[PDB]
């Protein structure tokens, strides 16, 4: 089962809170598919589309409307990815969180920031010979930033209200 894997795989790159960058593929009653990261598709139900009641989902969104959302649950049996427009905006916060874009794993269990492999914390440099670790990190960062960015832009969009 191909499908199945790919959903695993997902889940497992990606944490529940994450909020990711996606495409409006596809409107019906009940809400909005949307393709997420060029990947695959998951569910923004008709009521995580705005804080409003909505009667269509058309009233927020459009095919091929770009948006930021949160993946708020994964159905490996069901095989549905659930997301929010709704929730990605309500965590949205001017000031840049790094662990909702895609860096949960820089953070542990108390929320505490943890310095990669490779960084001195104390030197506040990156160690030589670990070229390679500090490329995909600073990559990883670079990601995390540009999704705060778009998830900016949409929320200045919100000139609707
Ligand atoms: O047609 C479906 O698969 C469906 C309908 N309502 C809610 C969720 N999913
Ligand atoms: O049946 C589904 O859950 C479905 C439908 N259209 C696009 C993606 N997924």
């Amino acid at each position: 089962n191909l499908y199945f894997q790919h959903m695993r795989h997902f889940a497992r790159t990606h944490a529940i809170g994450q909020i990711v960058p996606g495409k409006v593929t596809k409107l019906v009653p009940f809400g909005a598919f949307v393709r997420v990261e060029e990947g695959i598709e998951g569910l923004v139900h008709i009521s995580e589309l705005a804080e409003r009641h909505v009667e269509v989902p058309d009233q927020v969104v459009a095919v091929g409307d770009d948006a930021m959302v949160k993946v708020i649950d994964i159905d490996l049996e069901r095989r549905r990815i659930s997301l929010s427009l709704k929730q990605a905006n309500e965590d949205y916060t001017e000031e840049f969180d790094p662990a909702k874009y895609g860096m949960a794993d820089s953070y542990d269990e108390q929320g505490n920031y943890i310095f990669p492999e490779g960084f001195d914390a104390e030197t506040n440099e990156w160690l030589e010979g670990f070229e390679k670790q500090r490329a995909e990190w600073e990559a990883r960062y670079a990601e995390a930033e540009r999704r705060h960015k778009m998830h900016t832009a949409q929320m200045e969009k919100f000139a609707a209200a």
